[PDB]
């Protein structure tokens, strides 16, 4: 998302956005289970 | 963003984002002093 620069930094950012939505997705599935 | 939760995790992206942001801002401020 920005060439080949910010590697570590993308990477963090990335980390931490998967997991705000993993656990928001785990908390959905605690809300609405199939 | 998200109200009161992932205090921590955004607190990080922030400071990445702000991070990159400043490295832009130095390159660019060598390219065109
Ligand atoms: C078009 C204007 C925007 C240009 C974006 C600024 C690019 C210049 C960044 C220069 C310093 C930050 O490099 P970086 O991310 O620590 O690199 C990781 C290691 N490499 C340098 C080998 C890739
Ligand atoms: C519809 C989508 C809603 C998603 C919301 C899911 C929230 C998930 C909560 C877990 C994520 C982290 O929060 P926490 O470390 O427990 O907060 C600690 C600080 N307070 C208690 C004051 C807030």
């Amino acid at each position: 998302l920005l060439g080949d620069f910010f590697r570590k930094s993308k990477e963090k950012i990335g980390k931490e956005f998967k997991r705000i939505v993993q656990r928001i997705k785990d908390f959905l599935r605690n809300l609405v289970p199939r």
